[PDB]
């Protein structure tokens, strides 16, 4: 009960980070070259390595899935702002 | 000097390359890896880096050559660490 309160918590963070980072691809100017379906593709591998935590089991499991699918969207959010910035300056 | 420095890079990338999927490839069905994650992900991070061709001269070169080694290297992490997680439950 706590706990899905808690999973909601990190699935809205989920959500935030989802929208930013499909916001800073879509901002078009295509001198940095975002492939069409880089969002997807990348979206699904983070996913597919959070589901590994599908072998963890119990609520600890579901709990260590979602923590790790949000710091690997920061990560890539990072990376992508970076990448961009790398870019302006060059 | 530049290019000697991305010779030495670019055999870090081998070797992490290397330790992952054999640490992949380490056959217990409990730890549940797909048949391709290796390749999947691995690709995932060429895709990643390659959009340094945009960066362009030699630090986009550098640049490409180093987001290269440290996504591998976060991955292998992931990937122990995640070992590691199921082999305490």
């Amino acid at each position: 009960g706590v706990h899905q309160k808690i999973l909601v918590c990190i699935q809205n963070e989920i959500a935030k980070s989802e929208t930013q980072i499909r916001n800073n691809i879509s901002s078009k100017s295509i001198d940095y070259g975002f492939p069409d379906d880089f969002y997807s593709k990348q979206r699904l591998a983070i996913h597919e390595k959070c589901m590994l935590y599908i072998n963890v089991g119990g609520q600890r499991g579901e709990l260590l899935m979602n923590q790790c699918e949000l710091s690997m969207l920061q990560g890539l959010d990072i990376y992508i702002q970076q990448y961009i910035e790398d870019v302006d300056n060059s």
